């Protein structure tokens, strides 16, 4: 194939969108219940989402959505990541943030 991957270089600048949400959800998984108490949601909601959808992915999405429709344009990934951290979801944070594994570029040192 090939390794190109087009697109601009922007991060933690705009509020997550359906494009990211869906993605996030998958990442979230069952952690939607760990980010719920960290997203400043309502207990009822948690109980709702759970009912709304049985699957985890869905439940996660539903949350992200509500969390997205909650904060509004303030629904950024960096803000979510921050929570993930304290939420002890370093995985997600690291995932979203996605800095690198071993080598990325490192433009000289100094």
């Amino acid at each position: 194939g090939s390794s190109g991957s087009s697109g601009p270089d922007v991060r933690r600048d705009k509020p997550v969108t359906g494009e990211q949400i869906e993605v996030f959800a998958n990442k979230l998984g069952e952690q939607w219940k760990i980010l719920a108490p960290y997203l400043e949601m309502k207990d009822s909601e948690i109980r709702q989402i759970e009912c709304d959808s049985e699957d985890m992915k869905m439940r996660a999405k539903q949350l992200l959505v509500a969390w997205q429709d909650q904060e509004g344009v303030h629904a950024t990934p960096e803000n979510l990541i921050n929570a993930l951290n304290k939420s002890g979801l370093s995985d997600l944070a690291e995932s979203l943030t996605n800095d690198n594994e071993t080598n990325s570029s490192g433009p000289s040192s100094g």
